């Protein structure tokens, strides 16, 4: 069911903790070399990590956080549930992160990491994928 598939997606994302940030790096099958500053770093950008996680549900999310945000069903902050996507920037064009429950999210800083939910520039809706 949806809860078990969400658990698979979360476990997939979490398994990548410690993988480096790489500009334009990664995707549905795992981290890859990026472009620009990421050209010699096998890793993930924010979109890449989220694509990777959700490939556990057989889905191919859009590559850009902005298009992920546009296409996805919106839920309100007070309804946040593990597996929901948190966005940053206007219309979510800056970045995306995976809500884990309990006020934590999975994101890519300088490496893939769990963090408290960042508030600065948070987009007003979350997306519920499943």
């Amino acid at each position: 069911d949806y809860q078990q598939i969400t658990d698979v997606v979360i476990a997939r994302g979490l398994s990548q903790r410690g993988v480096p940030f790489s500009w334009a790096g990664g995707g549905i099958s795992g981290p890859t070399r990026g472009t620009g500053t990421g050209i010699n770093t096998v890793g993930f950008d924010a979109s890449g990590l989220i694509q990777y996680a959700y490939a556990g549900a057989g889905l191919k999310l859009p590559r850009s956080s902005g298009q992920m945000y546009k296409v996805g069903q919106k839920v309100l902050p007070q309804q946040a549930r593990k597996g929901d996507l948190i966005f940053y920037g206007p219309e979510g064009t800056q970045s995306v992160a995976l809500y884990l429950g309990k006020g934590q999210m999975l994101e890519v800083g300088d490496v893939v990491q769990v963090s408290p939910v960042r508030t600065n520039g948070m987009t007003p809706y979350l997306v519920r994928v499943l």
